[PDB]
């Protein structure tokens, strides 16, 4: 149910779009967010699918910490996905604007490869801090497994498929 996509490589595929009306739109199998290791989600990816959610993947990630403390940078865990996906797989990359180190980003994407296919955000870009064409780099070299990325910002697009 994924269209309009542009394809990078054998099993990466990109689109200028919002992550959460592509997610309403597809309805896949796993969305990623972009999480943190406390599963806070305030901005970002995370806080715009929490609240396509109507704030129920905070109740459910509040749960999940009480229960087993935080997840390590580089670290995933898999919850419900809502009315946005059948699963959502909250994987947490560096942020550099916290001091955290970027080769940690492909530990975060490897992440991915427990998945047949996914719907996903750039991990560590935005307010992350990481440069994105360097994400999208660690993604396409460790990345196995088919991978739907979502950009949100018209212009930043443009500039990595330019730029690949
Ligand atoms: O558009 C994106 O998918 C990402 C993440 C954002 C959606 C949460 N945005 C950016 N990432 C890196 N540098 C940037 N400069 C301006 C925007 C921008």
């Amino acid at each position: 149910s994924f269209s309009g996509y542009l394809k990078l490589t054998d099993n990466v595929y990109i689109k200028n779009a919002d992550i959460v009306e592509e997610a309403k739109k597809v309805k896949p199998t796993v969305v990623v967010n972009a999480a943190n290791v406390y599963l806070k989600h305030g901005g970002g990816v995370a806080g715009a699918l929490n609240k396509a959610t109507n704030n129920a993947m905070q109740v459910e990630s509040d749960d999940y910490i009480a229960t087993n403390g935080p997840l390590k940078v580089g670290g995933s865990c898999v919850l419900s996905g809502h009315n946005l996906a059948k699963h959502c797989l909250h994987v947490v990359g560096p942020n550099v604007n916290k001091g955290e180190d970027i080769q940690l980003l492909k530990s975060a994407y490897e992440n991915f490869n427990q998945h047949e296919v996914l719907l996903a955000p750039l991990l560590s870009a935005g307010i992350f801090g990481a440069d994105p064409i360097h994400s999208l780099r660690v993604c396409v070299d460790t990345v196995r497994t088919n991978v739907y990325l979502a950009v949100f910002d018209k212009n930043l697009y443009d500039k990595l498929v330019s730029s690949f």
